[PDB]
């Protein structure tokens, strides 16, 4: 039974190359490389991780695959390509033989997510990915979930992974008594598709981390974990740390422990084994 952190990032920091790292995120404005990640996974008895593109550009893919090439603690890479380019097939061929297992576009930052995913060229690209057993990670804000519903139903030839449980507006749960229900309804609509699975990661950072995580935030996160479990089922949940991004809000140990405590309560031993690497292993085709 593999134990896998299914979602983390690496980078040599350069401000202009990571526009999403902005004011007040000083902790991220430095290098994070596999050597810093190792002890963190060691403490959680995690054996290997999956490195996910942290910026747009083929060079990010090159970078991650270089880090990964001969490092056993990196089991796969989720890269970046322009999926709308007709040259997509020839460019991906450059990564043949490698640990590349999937792709991700930062849909959340698009101005018209729905127009973007429904685009005929992008659609053609995602269809090619699926025809070739590449996973596609879906990264959207909670409000954008209905915008990708038709896109996820359409692309059903291979696994789609919903990143960060679709980012519930955790900071709003006490101001907005519709926030949890709205997201749960959309989550359920996606989870009804058998080829879509869910990453349980990136939750601490949807809370109001600038003020500091509080006990109420942890309770809301458990409500989201419970809703994810109900909608997806225990065999379609995948742990990820979202390190180093999670450091805005919590330590790696804190991120794993809150999932661990929740899992000991809700899941059987075999289901925990799925959560902690079994599901990532089968969906990303890990050895
Ligand atoms: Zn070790
Ligand atoms: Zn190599
Ligand atoms: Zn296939
Ligand atoms: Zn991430």
């Amino acid at each position: 039974a593999l134990r896998i952190d299914s979602h983390q990032h690496f980078w040599r920091y350069r401000a202009a190359d990571y526009p999403w790292i902005g004011a007040g995120m000083g902790v991220l404005a430095r290098d994070y490389l596999p050597d810093a990640l190792h002890p963190l996974m060691h403490a959680q008895a995690l054996g290997a991780s999956i490195a996910v593109q942290a910026r747009a550009g083929r060079d990010e893919t090159a970078f991650l695959l270089e880090l990964a090439c001969d490092e056993a603690r990196i089991a796969a890479v989720v890269g970046w390509e322009d999926l709308r380019a007709p040259q997509l097939a020839e460019r991906v061929a450059e990564w043949r033989g490698t640990k590349l297992r999937g792709f991700r576009h930062q849909l959340q930052d698009e101005a018209d997510v729905r127009a973007f995913v429904d685009d005929a060229d992008f659609a053609r690209g995602v269809a090619w990915l699926q025809a070739n057993d590449y996973v596609y990670d879906v990264l959207v804000f909670e409000r954008q979930l209905p915008d990708v519903q038709a896109f996820c139903a359409r692309h059903d030839a291979h696994w789609l992974v919903l990143d960060h449980a679709g980012k519930p507006a955790l900071a709003e749960f006490d101001r907005d008594d519709t926030a949890l229900a709205r997201w749960r309804a959309a989550l359920r609509e996606l989870a009804a598709l058998p080829h879509v699975v869910c990453k349980l990661s990136g939750l601490v950072t949807e809370a109001d981390w600038r003020r500091g995580l509080r006990a109420s935030d942890l309770r809301h996160i458990e409500q989201c974990l419970d809703a994810a479990l109900d909608a997806f089922g225990p065999q379609r949940l995948m742990f990820g740390s979202d390190w180093p991004v999670c450091l805005l809000a919590a330590s790696y140990d804190e991120v794993a422990s809150l999932v661990e405590r929740w899992a000991e309560s809700r899941l059987s031993a075999a289901e925990r084994s799925a959560l902690w690497g079994g599901t990532a292993a089968r969906c990303y085709a890990l050895p």
